[PDB]
């Protein structure tokens, strides 16, 4: 709904999530980066979009959607990806859910339309990866048994402008701060600052990861705990390791993690462009030439 320059659109909450899509990301790291779309420009207008579920928490039912995004509307969508059950290692497990499985279990990245999406697990940094990992893997003798459980909620689905975007007011002075003629560890100061790549579409929501640690000659005596498990969402007997889990998106006050999420999603299942075409179209003449350098630096940058 497009409201009328005549209603406060001072009202309405910014659409949730929308601070995380307007940032870059980082392909090697698989950080976030700095913001590289303005994530508050209105473009001189109130828009609002509505949300079904407000009893569940006009101006109470509907947020402000900043003129970046072309499309935002909720959804509930969820993807339970209650894994294969058996599995003799940790880190087999973690690294065959990425290569090994469908897009149901974890989160994904693509690059352009038909650039075919790669499967990032959940979807945190590779320093978290290997902090999720390290604080993990200590507590098996020598490799026994895990399963998974993991939830996948798609609160909205979203499309940024690709034309006649407006850039975040930053990012526009770093570029007009670079040289005109190549210099790679400028370029790469800025790669590192504003990313790797930018998001053009994809969800809102969330993951919730779940790793339970059995005890091989255990389940023996007395598949069969995944299965019940799953039952307790949706430290006592019956071989209970200790049930190992990670979360995206939501906050505490934890299947409040299912309530919370739609109002504190992260980004997922998302479409991304190299940082350098954010330039291409939207405006901005002289800034073209630096279009080449930023191009080749991104080039030397992922060959790395
Ligand atoms: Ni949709």
């Amino acid at each position: 709904s497009v409201r009328a320059i005549d209603e406060d659109c001072s009202q309405y909450e910014p659409i949730p999530g929308s601070q995380k899509a307007a940032l870059g990301y980082n392909i090697l790291t698989q950080e976030d980066a700095q913001s590289v779309y303005d994530a508050s420009y209105y473009g001189g207008q109130c828009e609002t979009v509505y949300n079904g579920e407000w009893r569940e928490l006009d101006d109470e039912k509907y947020f402000r959607k900043p003129y970046n995004f072309l499309k935002y509307h909720f959804e509930a969508l969820a993807d339970t990806g209650i894994s294969s059950e058996f599995y003799d290692n940790a880190n087999d497990l973690l690294s065959k859910v990425k290569k090994d499985k469908s897009d149901s279990f974890g989160v994904t990245i693509g690059i352009g339309p038909a650039g075919s999406p790669l499967l990032v697990g959940v979807g945190v940094s590779h320093s978290q990866d290997t902090s999720f990992l390290n604080e993990l893997n200590k507590y098996n003798e020598k490799k026994f048994i895990f399963t998974r459980i993991f939830t996948k909620v798609q609160t909205a689905h979203f499309k940024m402008r690709k034309d006649d975007i407006m850039l975040d007011e930053g990012m526009l002075q770093s570029l007009m701060e670079l040289p005109d003629q190549y210099n790679y560890g400028m370029y790469a100061k800025f790669i590192n600052d504003y990313g790797t790549h930018y998001i053009t579409s994809g969800s809102m929501g969330g993951i919730y990861e779940y790793i339970l640690v059995i005890d091989k000659a255990k389940m023996e005596s007395l598949x069969x705990x995944x299965x019940x498990x799953x039952x307790x969402x949706x430290r006592k007997a019956m071989a209970v390791e200790d049930i190992i889990s990670r979360v995206r998106g939501g906050s505490s006050g934890y299947r409040s993690w299912g309530r919370s999420l739609k109002y504190n999603p992260v980004v997922i299942d998302f479409e991304m462009q190299p940082i350098h075409e954010v330039l291409r179209h939207t405006s901005l003449g002289p800034l073209e030439a630096k279009r080449q350098n930023l191009r080749r630096a991104l080039d030397q940058y992922l060959m790395a």
